[PDB]
């Protein structure tokens, strides 16, 4: 098994489908990564995550370095052994949560729930045993000004080189893991270009598009993807961080994105929102109290084979943990079925038709 | 498959082991019934409940009549179909929660979260599709006086006859379900006797011992069981309601009890308490933060095959739903392994030795 091999099997327009082969397994692209912030995909055993079709999950450097601790996880055998997921794990670098959750120099950032630098982030991700390591970046809030966008971007590019060097200095990491760079530059075409050029000069295994899904709206996000994804190396995976709703994912694939992560299916499942091919529904609504149909009429997941809307409605209204478990399994399974339909339609040269058919029914 | 057939395969002293055959399956005795108050055994899929070894679960008339409603559950196909458990279900009658949770004549009780009578309780349990129906009783708080104990007991005996008649008037219920009477009389030998005599004159499929596990302490509970269980028909199952801790169960079996239910393994599992053969542990304690051993070194459950104390410690301290799921599966599996060891040791004529060996290690 190779360290990291991305192969594009089929294209349609800007959309691609294929595989990333890694030592712990194969990732089918376009891929959706369930988020496992605190070494768990919330309310699911790892076997259940796998059963839904997930090939890879996401963990977070910031959360795990605080609880339970990166050195502690390494002493316990690594994140895979710790949480019981033996397939690839991508770890975000911590740059976003340092900004978004905690309370800043060229060397790095100090904060209160600790210090984080490019070199420390890579070391933490090494200690976790991450398969796809993200470069450590400096994030700026939305809506950023041109000055704050450029200044965050250029520092992020200097930090990308430092991340690259720290990764390459760790023999075990360099031989067994992969490293992705993060393109910044907010909604400004020029800065996105300067960012892409700098990352391509350094050379990474994959290229993430950062700085989106922070409140910009789908139109603007698509506008930025329109010019930003062509700037990235075509022969490497393209990862859109933090995205997103099902229609966001379809449109991002139409624009060249290969990888996705977001908390929406897990978080909104626990809140009562279930995704269906006819759009989301809120299972708490009184109209479901005696609905014997499954959450979705076509879904193949174990929840839709076994339980009714009426039962899940009862569980969520009662605050029952099984409600959260079932909603989450169905939502993650729905997302994986979406990615499967995207992959098959690109492979078959009918993704354009699938996207139109998906949107017409989903927004009917 | 028979409606209800209790067969004692082996005895040792007052202890018995055997089977209850019912239309939806066989119940191995002594049996522990996981509690599924709101049509779910908290944080477990029914398949997981079955995987732990449970033959039967407990539901509650009081909770389900309020949410989601007994007529509604019947319209949706019954409790078994609703929650996805196709094996026997025993429903408590609601008499305890009417007292313990809500805010009283010879006819029945009116309360605020509705009315409950012997006839209405049996009808609700019919609507739920319960396999073992409990007679509706009038409970009195602990510590009851001799006057309040006798008055509650005698009314409960009149209500037991009314429960019997309502059950027998419902042909589908009488042909497919079983009916248990509840012995009351608090800690008073004379009243326990009068209660036992009245129930035996009416005739029931099984006999529950009510009015215990309400704060009386194990010594007093055992003292009451010492004279109360011999009063019940020997050839019928003996159900101790609401009990209990593992040592409570062993001592109750030594005194003739065949069936048990309690929220302890589920509720205290979510609170961080895990049962082991060396006694309970609280997994939140800092001493488990780097403990790679399973919750219990001998346990056969899926949790102890896959995850460490250290990981479960992290989950429970983080408030993660998977923490509750794993603790609960292990605790219910531990209880079922206890019942299995009890059944095997009685069958083999070494239960006395097992009880001594269990207590010496569990309280070491
Ligand atoms: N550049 C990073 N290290 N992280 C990152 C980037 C874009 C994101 N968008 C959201 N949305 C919520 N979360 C994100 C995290
Ligand atoms: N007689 C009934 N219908 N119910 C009943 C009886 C004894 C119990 N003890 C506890 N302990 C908490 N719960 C119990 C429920
Ligand atoms: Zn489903
Ligand atoms: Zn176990």
């Amino acid at each position: 098994r190779p360290r990291f091999s991305f192969s594009i099997a089929a294209r349609e327009g800007k959309a691609r489908t294929g595989t990333i082969e890694m030592k712990r397994g194969v990732i089918r692209t376009p891929a959706f990564m369930p988020v496992g912030t605190a070494a768990t995909v919330k309310a699911l055993k790892p076997e259940t995550v796998r059963a839904t079709g997930a090939d890879i999950i996401l963990g977070n450097t910031y959360h795990l370095m605080l609880r339970p601790g990166a050195e502690r996880i390494a002493k316990l055998g690594g994140l895979h052994s710790f949480m019981g997921w033996d397939r690839p794990i991508l770890t975000d670098s911590g740059g976003y949560q340092v900004m978004s959750l905690s309370s800043q120099s060229e060397e790095g950032v100090t904060f209160k729930s600790h210090m984080l630098s490019p070199e420390r982030s890579i070391e933490i991700q090494h200690l976790l045993g991450s398969d796809i390591v993200m470069a450590f970046d400096e994030c700026t809030p939305y809506p950023a000004t041109p000055s704050r966008a450029a200044s965050s971007m250029e520092r992020s590019m200097r930090w990308a080189k430092r991340s690259r060097d720290a990764f390459d200095s760790r023999k075990e990491q360099a031989e067994n893991a992969a490293l992705f760079g993060i393109q910044q530059g907010s909604v400004f075409e020029n800065l996105r270009q300067q960012s892409a050029d700098a990352l391509a000069e350094i050379g990474f295994d994959g290229y993430a598009v950062g700085g989106l899904a922070v409140g910009e709206g789908q139109d603007e996000m698509f506008r930025v993807l329109d010019f930003s994804v062509p700037m990235l190396p075509d022969d490497k995976p393209h990862y859109l961080m933090g995205v997103g709703k099902p229609d966001d994912i379809v449109g991002a694939v139409e624009r060249g994105i290969d990888m996705f992560d977001c908390v929406l299916p897990t978080r909104s499942g626990r809140n009562g929102q279930a995704f269906t091919w006819d759009g989301p529904i809120n299972i708490r609504n009184a109209r479901f109290s005696e609905d014997l149909k499954p959450l979705d009429s076509e879904c193949h997941c174990a929840v839709c084979q076994k339980w009714s809307r009426a039962y899940i409605h009862h569980l969520i209204r009662a605050g029952e943990i099984l409600g959260a478990m079932l909603m989450t399994e169905h939502n993650i399974a729905f997302y994986q079925q979406l990615m499967q339909k995207i992959r098959d339609s690109i492979s078959e040269g009918r993704f354009s038709q699938f996207a139109q058919d998906f949107r017409a029914r989903y927004f009917a």
